[PDB]
């Protein structure tokens, strides 16, 4: 099920910041946030916690195919209590941040980053805040 | 022309603000900032900066016609510098801010506050950041 959603034409890649706030109802299930290519509407950058198995997954869709998994070690996650995610790319990298921490960064795969002009926030996510913002290189 | 999008189908009012952070490119031209209502991608409230004639025009779009034109006094915005639109509803109004001050109020002629779920911003804005905030009442 589909929580949130954001297009901006013009481009949000690289040199945006998004921040989303929220909170899980169940420990049981996942959420999504997926970055969207145009034309398409291919998954560049797609980052899925999933708290069953407390793993964060991320990956791309390109091509009408699933890539290679990047998963992440750690799960700086509780089910039910409210996080911060921050999702900030530069010309190389989606680097992603929980709480104030760096997580991880995510190589990008979709090199044509002004083609990225779609955000989604799927499934199991409470939204507080979503904030789509400009900060340069 | 289609400068942003949001989509929250459960609803984004009342209790939420928007903040949208940007500038004209032009002195010549106006923006809009639209909340619309599902089904009928009907406009409940339509924020319009025009800054050929410096009036901020606030009105509804509901069964197929532009109701009753509700015009500011004030025009605080300057061509080209950075502004910042604070839009926040209770169950009452839409309330607007611009650069923290209480700009105006404007009604609510949807009653079905609920059925807003969709954010549009138009024309001549370059925007720098949107911000969607569950505030609480
Ligand atoms: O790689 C991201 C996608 O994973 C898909 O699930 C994988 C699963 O992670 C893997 O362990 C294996 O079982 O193959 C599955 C199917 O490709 C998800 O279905 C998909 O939504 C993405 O998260
Ligand atoms: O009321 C909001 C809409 O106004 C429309 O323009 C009006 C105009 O403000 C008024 O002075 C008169 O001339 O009738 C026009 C047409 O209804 C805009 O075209 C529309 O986009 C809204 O801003």
């Amino acid at each position: 099920a589909l929580r949130f959603e954001a297009l901006y034409p013009e481009g949000m890649c690289p040199g945006w910041s998004v921040v989303v706030k929220g909170k899980t109802s169940s420990n049981t299930s996942m959420f999504e946030i997926n970055f969207l290519s145009h034309p398409g509407d291919q998954i560049a950058f797609h980052f899925n916690p999933r708290f069953a198995s407390s793993r964060i997954v991320c990956n791309s869709f390109l091509a009408n195919h699933w890539g290679k998994e990047e998963v992440n070690k750690t799960f700086p996650f509780e089910a039910k209590e409210p996080f911060q995610v921050e999702i900030y790319s530069d010309q190389d990298y989606f680097h992603i941040f929980i709480d104030e921490n760096k997580i991880l960064q995510y190589k990008h795969r979709q090199k044509q980053l002004s083609s990225i002009t779609k955000l989604q926030i799927l499934n199991d996510i409470e939204i507080s805040s979503v904030e789509i913002t400009k900060r340069g290189l």
